[PDB]
């Protein structure tokens, strides 16, 4: 069986697993991102996480959100990984629910490797899984796939399943891409290490663009849990 390990049902509050993010990076947290994040833009509603994105100033920038993480508190090698999020859909709007490894502080990204377990971007009708690594060769690579979602600002399971052999990506339980982590194939050894979990709406960047619906905000991402599962 699959065993719980580890959640947040974020009923009362934000658990103290979760560790915030201020400001803007390094280059837009390495994408040119335009937001600044903070801790007020995360607050709880009824058993739910809000990540509210506002036009607002601060430090040289004109939006805010949060980056939440895992870091340092929880971390996992293998197992099942898994949210219920409803988010929003405007242009520049970039929400992602993934994944880094641990020894991002010593060997850095991409050697770190990342687990995305939901990245969207702009109004697309689609959601995107894709792991990011260092190959072999020492070459930066990365695997994408995607499934149609007509609403994704209604709540959807955003899942992983992670084992010495593969990575498979689900949406309400539709397998929709996987990749063999078996051996380091294609140089993948880094995704048999610990991994910890981040939960951000990012405004902007290299992928969704530099259009942004400045009518769009406040733009709310509700996260009703995040669980991992082992064997
Ligand atoms: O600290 C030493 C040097 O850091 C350099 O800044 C780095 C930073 O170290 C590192 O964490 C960052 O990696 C990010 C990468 O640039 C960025 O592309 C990537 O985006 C993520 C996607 O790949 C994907 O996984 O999906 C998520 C969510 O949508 C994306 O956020 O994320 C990486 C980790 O955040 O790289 C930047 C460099 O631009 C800096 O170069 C140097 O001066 C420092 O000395
Ligand atoms: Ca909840």
């Amino acid at each position: 069986n699959w065993t719980l390990v580890w959640q947040d049902e974020f009923t009362n509050g934000i658990s103290s697993d979760w560790v915030f993010e201020t400001g803007n990076g390094n280059s837009g947290w390495g994408n040119n991102e335009l937001q600044y994040y903070r801790r007020e833009n995360a607050t709880v509603e009824n058993g739910n996480l809000v990540i509210t994105a506002k036009r607002e100033s601060i430090g040289g920038y004109n939006y805010t959100s949060t980056r939440m993480k895992t870091q340092g508190r929880k971390s996992w090698k293998y197992g099942k990984v898994e949210a219920r999020i409803a988010m929003p859909s405007f242009m520049g709007s970039w929400p992602a629910f993934w994944m880094l490894g641990d020894n991002i502080s010593s060997v850095g990204w991409p050697a770190c490797g990342a687990i995305d377990i939901m990245e969207h971007v702009n109004t697309e009708a689609q959601t995107h899984g894709t792991i990011h690594w260092q190959d072999h060769n020492n070459t930066y690579a990365n695997y994408s796939g995607s499934i149609p979602v007509s609403s994704v600002t209604s709540y959807h399971i955003y899942t992983i399943e992670w084992d010495a052999s593969v990575i498979k990506w689900f949406v309400d339980g539709n397998l929709y891409h996987e990749a063999s982590i078996a051996n380091g194939v294609n140089g993948t050894s880094e995704f048999h290490n610990n991994f910890f979990i981040l939960l951000n709406m990012a405004i902007g960047g290299n992928w969704p663009g530099f259009n942004i619906d400045n009518n769009a905000f406040p733009a709310r991402m509700l996260v009703d849990y995040v669980r991992v599962y082992q064997k």
